[PDB]
């Protein structure tokens, strides 16, 4: 558990996905463990398949849950051995090399959220935020862009966050449920209101692969308001940090 | 505010023209305090008097005569200096306003390191002595991408209280930089790196940076050189390796995808 990561990863009728990613995810180095947050209620988990094509170089605990909640996958389980988790979604297929890289760049900032999924919020209007990415105009000072949140689907983070996520108001649950989306934009909140620092750092991914609602994303822009109600306050910082590896690819220096 | 700036601290020695072109271009940068020249020229009269002429300019700029032509004479501890942030640079590099205002941010959250456009390392293939090189050397670490254990500071931000803590420094080190006139960036990385027990640089990479030098085979030798000889001074090789790469997000446009 020394210097490794516990990969976290909720499935929900993508079972078929899961085992595949399974199958990449289960090599990288510096893994540990792999709990698999099962919100498929009432089905059984493939865990039998999965043992009949053993050995595999990591234990796989699969987690049955009661309910299918976008924030089942931010509980504390006792399985979590390591100071860091990697959280991906089960449709995400992550090259073990970025994941190398990525894990010791986390290890530096281990407060921080360490990942490849960047966004944003803007306001054009005093007090009234909204959610996006490079499509919207850029909010900090002169030139490039800035990103104030890493999503969690896609990063490395303390585990210790699980559980500070525990502790926050009752409203921000509440909300969380509400929408069933809007985890990952809590989790930035929180971190950064831990730290006082940007909520995450933005590594560039060299090869992450995407395996494959109107209103997704209008709850994105509505819950950050809402948080900052909730909060009294917004408190997600900007940064322009854009880390790659030095040398790979081979001469991306110059 | 001399606190949201850095003062440029250029040395010069038979390039007052390539250093009157620079101080053109670097005057004009945003969150510059002040330029201060370090004139290696013994004997020779400075361009002071021409740079009036030509005034006014945006911010102060110092020239300072020095005793001897001596490659340390820049690591001095000037009086002159009110930031925090010291930008080195040589007297052949032009560097773009948007890598300096980048790379000064980036400075600003990492006060006690070195950052530059500039990456170099150490290696070792013989158990206990080390090499200096680039990108041309396979990598020390682990296995996968490349490693940098410096960076130069001829084109670089790091903190001024590090000319003060140079000037500390064994003896043998201001020596060994007077002997071979080469390696005071190699001494401010040792030095740093012992300082803080993190690597003495970040690197960033630049987007718009070119060397004017148009406009000796033992230098490469002595750097190696002098990296054994450091080591002996400090009883060891303090330099730690880093394959962090910083750019800025979203310039050049849309450079995350
Ligand atoms: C492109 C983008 O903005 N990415 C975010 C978006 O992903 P996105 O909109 O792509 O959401 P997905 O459908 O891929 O689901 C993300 C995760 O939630 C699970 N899931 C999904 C639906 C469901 O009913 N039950 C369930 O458990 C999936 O199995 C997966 O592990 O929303 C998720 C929740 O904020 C974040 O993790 C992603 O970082
Ligand atoms: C790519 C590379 O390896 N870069 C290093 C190399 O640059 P390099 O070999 O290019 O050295 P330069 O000739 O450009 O000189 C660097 C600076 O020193 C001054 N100068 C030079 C000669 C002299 O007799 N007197 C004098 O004061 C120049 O005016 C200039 O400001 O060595 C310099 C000195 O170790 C370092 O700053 C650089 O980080
Ligand atoms: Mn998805
Ligand atoms: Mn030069």
């Amino acid at each position: 558990a020394l210097d490794s990561f516990t990969l976290i990863m909720q499935t929900y009728n993508r079972t078929d996905l899961l085992l595949r990613l399974l199958n990449h995810y289960q090599a990288v180095p510096s893994l540990h463990k792999v709990i698999v947050v099962w919100n498929n209620v009432g089905e059984k988990g493939p865990e039998e398949l999965w043992n009949s094509l053993g050995p595999h170089p990591i234990p796989v605990i699969f987690k049955p849950q009661t309910a299918n909640k976008m924030r089942n996958r931010l509980q504390v389980f006792p399985e979590v051995e390591t100071n860091a988790v990697l959280m991906v979604d089960d449709d995400t297929l992550i090259s073990a090399q970025d994941l190398v890289f990525a894990f010791s760049i986390w290890q530096q900032f281990p407060d921080q959220i360490i990942g490849f999924v960047p966004r944003k919020h803007v306001s054009t209007s005093s007090g009234i935020y909204s959610y996006g990415g490079f499509e919207l105009q850029t909010p900090g000072p002169g030139n490039g862009d800035q990103y104030s949140m890493v999503l969690i689907g896609a990063s490395f983070f303390n585990s210790k966050y699980l559980e500070l996520f525990q502790k926050q108001p009752a409203a921000v649950h509440a909300l969380i449920d509400e929408t069933q989306n809007c985890d990952d934009i809590a989790m930035n909140f929180l971190v950064t209101r831990h730290t006082g620092k940007p909520s995450g750092i933005f590594v560039k991914p060299i090869n992450m692969v995407n395996l494959e609602r109107a209103e997704h994303f209008l709850q994105r822009s509505y819950c950050i308001n809402k948080l900052v109600n909730i909060y009294d306050g917004m408190p997600l910082k900007y940064s322009n940090i854009m880390i790659s590896q030095f040398g790979f690819p081979y001469a991306n220096h110059k």
